[PDB]
């Protein structure tokens, strides 16, 4: 049960479960940042924006590699 | 060069992030302790939620690599 | 898709992965130069750590892009 193409699929869930994980720390950090420095002062507005944006980008990736592994025919 | 030591490096890299991770939990549990004393306002769920995927994570990766092993 | 197409997806994956922890990395930063004066308590040796990581994995993520290449 240890060929490559069992390997890839087991690659692609540690991806998902880090990204899981990715988007709990983010959510830590908002709450800290809220309760310390309400308002975005000192870049923490532009940092809004790039976390969502690689959030979206990585999630659209693990969707088109799901994608890939169901499409064998 | 070749598909099977590509394999190795990115599980290498995925590795490598899993400790970057459990690093930047330990960050965030550090801050919130000293803001906030307990587990109140979301942080018992947000603890437990954490645990269990750096768990499950890290039972990925050891299976990958020892898939990657049985096949040498 | 193949094999071949799926690691460069997964690769892609990884580093914007890698993008994603080096802005928590600055969050958690920023937090704790805001809450803290120095680097007691462990926070010297979580930099240390931390950075050491960061570059290993992007030049894992670097070498794997450009080994892949080579391969055509």
């Amino acid at each position: 049960s240890s060929g490559i193409v069992q390997q890839q699929n087991n690659l692609l869930r540690a991806i998902e479960a880090q990204q899981h994980l990715l988007q709990l720390t983010v959510w830590g950090i908002k709450q800290l940042q809220a309760r310390i420095l309400s308002g975005g002062r000192g870049g923490w507005m532009e940092w809004d924006r790039e976390i969502e944006e690689l959030i979206k980008k990585s999630e659209e990736l693990i969707k088109k590699i799901e994608e890939q592994i169901k499409k064998q025919e």
